[PDB]
């Protein structure tokens, strides 16, 4: 897919948790999987159209710091990454996930 | 499911262990399941209603104190999970935790 | 189960196996199994009537200080444990420790 | 392959990501896999020609400050790597990238 | 077995190549196993007469410091396990070591 | 085998990288495998001749500086390990790596 990919990693579990459900609330993207990146860190990777993942990733940063002693580390948008990133990296849109990507 | 989620996580397994037992005595709720963070933090994820979940989440954040040594690191709480949420990180119901539902 | 269920904690896995030894030597306790917590950490676990948990957990605290370079970091005694943290969480007797249950 | 590898390693999963798609985008190079390497850490390796491959990784060492957050640790090319340590390291072209070392 | 167990742990994994061929080496013993405790730290497990694993041992620790950059985290004798240790720590003989044992 | 053992280990992977190609290029010696130590920290372990690993660890410890922000951690040669590590620990020759030797 040439959808944009969201990624965002806080420090500890339920920081992510705040996270993702924020953005895929407040923009038409698609969770489509999360790492343990180890060190208690966890990455979770959102796809969808440029202008929405801008808008969750916003909405996923303010909702870290609702989550009591969650930390947001790093984060990035990439609007339309070439087809050999999606397929070794882990942000690929799955079949676990497809009947949220037709939704949006 | 759209029940409310909980997570606490702590530094050493003992918290964890003292914050689940006191979640699951105090709210009707289900542990559905934990992670090993890494750095030895331990992640607990429970589900029920959300008065229930605020319920247990209180207790078992003063739980955590009774366990020497530990620490309560981050917790949250989120009243209407997104299903897109559930699917992808393990915060769902599963069949081995059924009967406690 | 309805037995108590201890669990200690150390820097270092020297510290662990002088600190299971000393437990179920001490106590009539199973001890059930234990966890790489990551950072050089170990968790073990043990069960049995309330009593013989916290007699085997001191002699476990004590122990740690018997191996060179190890942290007891952490321990909890629970002295009934629901039976959903039994099945989610690592605490339950199991067919590897049946004899020993047995013997206690 | 005696093609030249190129590996950056970032704090931080977003980097990882930013810099990928550069490289793939600057070099004729294919990205043949990533490496969680603990600490939050992850390792990102390509091949392909060394003029390509230094193209990209100038791409991509830049490409990391793009990720809030993101700290690029460690890097490195090799222009002609042993087919040893082509084997036992994980650094080889591989099926799944295959389709893209054509197109480069 | 009820043969006495030594445990030495390291940081990094060339000081306990080091000291596990300093250990068998120097003592009756068998080395049984290790263990990869996280944080770049390695565990290593012997067996034998009580005698032979303090002789093992203090040639182990020793042997440390010949490794460049290792260094010597924790370490412990316990003359002699009960078999609910063995059973759920990793510290029994095995196939692998059998041929090993019988030298000892 | 009772060939001598060489191991080193780098933080990050582009340091163990290095190495490992230096120590191929110059001693005629094989690169059995690598370990994911934690902490971003890589282990690589060759064998060979007492001589020639020698001469590959060298080059190896010199070829760590030539990946920025690589940092080599700890090394060691033992000359003629005992059977029994061999066995435990991942040092052996394997299938994998046969037409190396």
């Amino acid at each position: 897919s040439l959808d944009a990919v969201g990624s965002l990693e806080t420090k500890g579990f339920p920081g992510v948790l705040a996270a993702a459900d924020a953005m895929v609330k407040t923009g038409r993207v698609t969770l489509v999987g999360y790492i343990r990146a180890g060190s208690a860190r966890f990455t979770i990777i959102i796809r969808g159209d440029v202008s929405e993942v801008k808008t969750a990733m916003d909405a996923g940063i303010h909702a870290v710091d609702k989550a009591y002693g969650a930390a947001l580390e790093t984060w990035v948008i990439i609007p339309r990454p070439h087809e050999n990133v999606e397929c070794v990296l882990p942000i690929a849109y799955n079949e676990n996930v497809e009947r949220f990507r037709e939704s949006t």
